[PDB]
């Protein structure tokens, strides 16, 4: 099982207790963004991160007493529509909303049964995604598709590094590709121990397939009240992009000098198959519309990793 | 029976009939459809060597000043980008698109692809989180047939055909519509199924390598390549990777007879197999604009990939 979150008076974590820490439960944020959560039928904000008033403009009470309805109005409907009550917390519905305070900003939001969970990120607003669907597609082999992959990241994102990790049998990892700025060290054809990987972030990240870190040295920010009303329980937020990293891996991190970094699932026959992951020495927001496409290379990699271990095996 | 194809009509072969239809060489028309312009150019030198005789009217040029110059010449901000995203032994169906900004035409799609040492350039006139949404609401679908009915749905959405199919394919190559979206007033096509010589067998290979293909006037005449034969070779040009190939004379009857207008079709490939056919029909022509087809590019393969995670959940 799980330890109760720090908030709550649970354990620190150490290096002895990994496969226990709740991570889908930090009740905060990273700050590059804001969070709400809100009632699902009555669209009543509950809970607001704290720097809500930046992104929103909107002073600290307005919030937590308005409703979606007052507060989003053509976005309530297609809420409503788009994420039925019962459907998986997987399922995200967007939104662009050219909001008064901040020209524009991204809506993502889904739901965690009763609950829904906005989030609003900066966003702005050709061809390449289209040609590196061609070019992942006419790959002779598997290593040559890991090879266009991570070229292929890095040339639309500028990562000072992209790597294509590929789980073993056991839980064991192996840098296939890499695509990197010059100057760096090299972590090609290197291998990982499992326990880099906890048990409870593998189920995780084999449903929801992006995550990323976008300053390694910024403080998190807590949701308020930390504990969703309706349950008096913890949020979770498993699901949410601006969900805040476990202390324990930001610390790694800075020993190794990055300053951001991003990752995405690669699922194979509903298994982890591998992840796509992105370095980056300095801090670095990815913008929503960007993350998209590789939202969209998670996938057409993940149909061709299969289409081409099929042509070995 | 498996028979090889007849010699295209302008090398002297004969026409086509209900008795010989795995026989035409539906690969080789010589000509493209009207909607766009076609050059082909040699692989290393650049040389200009086809251009379809409706090119002076998408690219504003003579036709001889077009072939006079090479590509580096013509395209000299794209030329040194085609060489590096299609290398010669590159296979036929690794596509590259950019846009161009013409004087004439306004802005342009350019699509390229290698077939030898032979470089084939498309011209179309080109002009918010719906494909992303799309993506979602694919994944989270409880099973197959409620996978087809969003995969149906949302591709109408987003073009607007009258009538969207998926047409699933079963071993013997017989084929069954199990899902449509569809306009009021329509007569529903679901569930019908149709014998195995409705697409044949040359069209079978074809479709698996390159997965998108479209009439957009069901009435249009042909336009000629020119000259028809590929002066490298004096043998007919390869226009199977070509999405602006010009339809075979039999299908487009077959169409007139249905009242149909505009057709397009995205293959869903499983196992290295032709599962089926995402298939649109309009009782007028319409004509779909390249980036909006790359929408529907996507959704290809996205399906492709959803309809084996169905099926895995089914024993
Ligand atoms: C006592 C627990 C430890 C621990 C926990 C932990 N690790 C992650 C996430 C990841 N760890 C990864 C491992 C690597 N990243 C690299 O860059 C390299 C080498 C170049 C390795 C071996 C990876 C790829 C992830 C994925 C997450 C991401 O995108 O950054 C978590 C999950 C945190 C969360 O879900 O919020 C946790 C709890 N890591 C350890 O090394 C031990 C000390
Ligand atoms: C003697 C040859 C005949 C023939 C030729 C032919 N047919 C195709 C391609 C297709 N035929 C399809 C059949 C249908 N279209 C529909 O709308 C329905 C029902 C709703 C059916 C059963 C389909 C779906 C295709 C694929 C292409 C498309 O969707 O438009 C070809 C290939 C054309 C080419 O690649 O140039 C050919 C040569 N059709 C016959 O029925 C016989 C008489």
């Amino acid at each position: 099982p799980f330890f109760p979150p720090l908030y709550l008076g649970g354990p620190e974590i150490t290096t002895e207790n990994c496969e226990r820490e709740p991570i889908h439960i930090p009740g905060s944020i990273q700050p590059h963004g804001a969070l709400l959560t809100a009632d699902g039928h009555s669209g009543e904000v509950l809970q607001m991160s704290l720097n809500a008033a930046t992104f929103l403009g909107q002073e600290p009470t307005v919030l937590r007493g308005q409703t979606l309805a007052a507060l989003l109005p053509e976005q309530w409907p297609a809420l409503q529509a788009a994420l039925p009550p019962g459907c998986p917390d997987a399922l995200q519905y967007r939104a662009t909303l050219d909001w008064p305070a901040a020209g524009h900003l991204s809506l993502t939001v889904h739901r965690v049964g009763e609950l829904l969970i906005l989030e609003f990120e900066p966003t702005e607003a050709p061809h390449a995604l289209r040609n590196a669907m061609f070019a992942l597609e006419s790959a002779p082999n598997l290593r040559a598709l890991a090879e266009v992959a991570t070229q292929t990241v890095r040339e639309l994102t500028g990562f000072d590094r992209v790597m294509l990790y590929k789980f073993a049998p056991d839980a064991t990892g192996e840098v296939i590709a890499e695509a990197r700025r010059e100057g760096l060290h090299a972590f090609l054809g290197h291998r990982f121990p499992a326990s880099d990987i906890p048990a409870q972030a593998r189920a995780l990240y084999t449903r929801h397939l992006l995550r990323l870190t976008a300053d390694t040295r910024a403080a998190a920010v807590p949701l308020d009240p930390v504990l969703n009303p309706q349950t008096n329980a913890p949020t979770p937020l498993g699901g949410a992009v601006l969900r805040a990293t476990s202390p324990m891996h930001m610390q790694y991190l800075r020993n190794m000098g990055v300053g951001s970094s991003l990752s995405v699932s690669v699922v194979v026959g509903g298994q982890l198959w591998g992840l796509i992951a992105c370095h980056h020495q300095t801090p670095y927001v990815l913008p929503p519309d960007l993350r998209t496409t590789l939202e969209y290379l998670g996938r057409l990699l993940s149909l061709q990793v299969q289409v081409k271990e099929a042509l070995e095996h």
